[PDB]
């Protein structure tokens, strides 16, 4: 088989608006931000701009082909595979995708989209002008899917070295979002984004 | 059925832009905001800038399934299902929608969308600087669809702790809108905003 | 007939790329500007921002059913329609439409769509901080259709009380616009927005 | 035949990726800008934001039909039809076009595009608040299509009397551009915009 | 064969969404800046607003036609043919491209790409009121093809009415390795040496 035969197989097997369940199983999503570039914080507004490479992964095994005598990856059009609907719950713009719209999928049946965001949030700015800096905390969970359906489970190199600020520490902890509005529980990545400006 | 069967029948039944009005019965959308966020308040220019979860739910008896051995629910996209032709009345700017075009839908053919709405809107914004604050009102209902065609009803936790203002109240009340060229009257929603910058 | 028939006939019947002249008459376009708000008035650029309700209405007779034992109008997206190719002459914006791109279509043919838009102009706006107030001159017709395949005909309430500004009057005068390049004339509504700050 | 018949034939015979040349000659394409309005000039960025209606004409007879007992002309989305892929070779954002999409086809073949454009362009803005104005350079020419597939020829009642601005002469000379990286040359129209502040001392 | 047969067999042929892999060959890019203009520099932020020229080359053999009695070059819209995923990976805005999205595809299936691009970059400003200038440096690769897929190999253009004037360009091989990943990602490093006129 060539990269042709693996994606036209990919496009016949795939459907991009069903979610790849085993079971009753939750579809298990890791999410990993990488940040790369803090651009624009106000203390008095209490919202930052930043860059981050969002490493999301996940498995659908329907994918899966013999990659002995094959390649055992090849990039895939988002827009032809199933894609967890994640969203910033704390977000004041629209993401804005700064890279091509490409997954990776594995013969194992493993999928990879890391596209670079760049958004807006509202969280707590206070103390970026101090040594000890301001703890930005970030979001991330699916929109529309509850535990029972979307799992998300979290797993200074990548971080620029001419932004105005500086990274202490960066924390991912898998966490719940619930409301009055809903009997279900959706399930998010919290990010703690330490940092100070230099 | 599994998720792909459900959503193929949903695809196969579904028509976009057909209102799914049941018998000749108005269409009920229940309308319900919930504010995340006020980003930008302008009191020269009367002006906002807000976030806003719409949630939005409304039946369509036609995608109904039995789902005795189904899940009951899936999530569908929005350009596969007829949506109410909302828009707030008042609006000076597209509603920027920040999250994904998802919808649910319920085996029983409810029909369940709650976009994160960013948008600007024109309302009094005096009073913002005062302990008792502003009062901006908000007014959303179907743009095309007359009363006989699409009714619309409303039904701290949600708001941002980290924004520059505090909310003090929301009021969603029903109403109509009726201009003097036209017969035909429009249901909205209002919603009452009374918020204020926080003390410091 | 449902009104799933109705749109499905629509969809079948309608030509949105085709002009609905009805034999080698000029098709009848009736357009009526309501005010809703004066956003930004520049005196020294000359330029105002505003947000208007377009009234705009036509008749396309192939588009006809018999609504004795049906509905008589239904909503249906102008990508599914011909829509007359209007233009405001004097505008440095595109138009924002700011609201669902749904037209009326009632059983005998006549079309209606009333977008909200929100545009910028170029025009007089002397005398804006007196008594007597500016006249802004808005000018909309046709870009491609000269008179003989397109006529234009013109048609308090509306204008939103939180405006800094306030509308003394508006008159809506027909009118016809022509260069010395193209033969032909291009018919127009000329709108005189009297408008002052409060 | 009606509209209907005309635009169907256009669609069924129109190549709209297919540069309509006749014999191996290039298609002649021309351009002429008027100037509507100049909205935002920096004379510290030489930058300037301007409106404009760039008509532009060529022919392409695979369109042409018998107009004896028809109409000879028809309005035609721009996507049904071939358009040449002229840019700006000095703007600094994308081309705003703020009028309706369509081209009028004449039953000849002869195709005539008047979009409305809003752009931002880095010319020469220096001497803007002088007596001579600034001379702010446009260039248009096609993308991707050397001289031998396009050529390119140019052609006060249009300009807004409300602009803080007023124009003192527009030219339009007919030039060619090439670089290093090519063997080919590039056709474009060098559009001369001389312009000044109104009401100085 | 006229440049509507031409059209046609490529718009039959070509597989966007395939990588052109000729045998067990990584795709052989070229890419080329060309620098138009620097809009807006802030020494402050370390960011750079810039419009360049990306002549981008490739080759994708199966496009290839006999052009011994036609014509041996045609445009064609790149939504038809497969482009290598670019990115800049320290951009902090997305491309905006400023030109007819069309490539040109020679008889050999040779395929030429020249987007006008603006965008804007984090990166060392220090030094542009100095003599010696800002060094700039942009990293463009693959976002999603490792090296053994995709390979990338590197005055007259610039703007006199910029502001900014370069002293030098300087466009190097080089690849990227995360711990994120086993692969290496090969990429473009241009050095752009600038300073305020
Ligand atoms: O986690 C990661 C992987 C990164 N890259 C490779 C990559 C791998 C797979 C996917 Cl689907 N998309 C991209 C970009 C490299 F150039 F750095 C960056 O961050
Ligand atoms: O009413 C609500 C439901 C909210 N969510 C879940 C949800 C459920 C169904 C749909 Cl169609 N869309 C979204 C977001 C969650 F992360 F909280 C927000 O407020
Ligand atoms: O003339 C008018 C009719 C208005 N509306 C109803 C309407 C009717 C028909 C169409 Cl195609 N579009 C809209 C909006 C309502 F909320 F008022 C506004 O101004
Ligand atoms: O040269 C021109 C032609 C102009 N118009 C007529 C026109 C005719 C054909 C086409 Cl394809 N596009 C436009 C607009 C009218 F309002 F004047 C303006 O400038
Ligand atoms: O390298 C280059 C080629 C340039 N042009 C010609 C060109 C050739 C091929 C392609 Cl696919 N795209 C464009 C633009 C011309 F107007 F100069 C400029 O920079």
């Amino acid at each position: 088989a060539d990269r042709a035969d693996i994606l036209y197989n990919i496009r016949q097997t795939s459907r991009p608006d069903v979610i790849p369940t085993q079971r009753d199983r939750p579809v298990a999503v890791s999410v990993s931000l990488k940040f790369i570039n803090i651009l624009e914080v106000n203390e008095i507004t209490n919202e930052v701009d930043v860059v981050f490479w969002q490493r999301t992964t996940w498995s659908d095994r329907t994918l899966a082909w013999d990659s002995s005598h094959s390649p055992d990856q090849v990039s895939v059009p988002i827009s032809s595979l199933w894609v967890p609907d994640l969203a910033a719950y704390n977000a004041i713009s629209k993401p804005e995708v700064l890279t091509p719209q490409l997954a990776r999928v594995v013969s194992d049946g493993e999928v990879l989209y890391v596209p670079s965001i760049r958004q807006r949030f509202s969280c707590d700015v206070s103390g970026v002008d101090t040594e000890s800096g301001a703890t930005c905390r970030i979001k991330i969970g699916s929109w529309t899917h509850h535990s029972r359906e979307i799992s998300v489970d979290p797993t200074s190199e990548y971080f620029s070295q001419y932004s105005r600020f500086e990274i202490l520490d960066v924390t991912q902890k898998k966490n719940s979002v619930t409301y009055s509005c809903c009997p279900e529980a959706y399930e998010d990545v919290e990010v703690s984004l330490n940092f100070r400006k230099k």
